[PDB]
């Protein structure tokens, strides 16, 4: 589909032991926000990379948690493109993905 994550947070994650979920966003200005995401029990996580896209061994931003209720809050800066990942470990809807700006 398309590439979401900033502006509008990402409804009813999914977090498949198989199937995952990926976006592409970035920032205008340079702000200091705290956003994380949650709705329900830890099953997606989420993983950010400055430049290119995170993996499964390598992350730019994560508080090494269990899948939701994971995310990082620092003053991104404008010029850089952040990437996205969700990766669930079993068939789990109902978060909110959201940027940390």
């Amino acid at each position: 589909g398309n590439v979401l994550k900033n502006n509008t947070p990402v409804s009813n994650l999914t977090g498949n032991k198989g199937s995952e979920v990926f976006y592409t966003f970035t920032v205008d200005r340079n702000a200091t926000a705290v956003v994380s995401i949650s709705g329900g029990s830890g099953d997606a996580d989420l993983y950010l990379k400055a430049g290119s896209k995170p993996t499964t061994s390598s992350w730019d931003c994560r508080p090494y948690r269990y899948g939701n209720n994971e995310s990082c809050s620092v003053s991104a800066a404008p010029g850089t493109t952040y990437h996205v990942m969700i990766k669930g470990y079993s068939n789990y809807s109902g978060v909110t993905l959201k940027l940390q700006y």
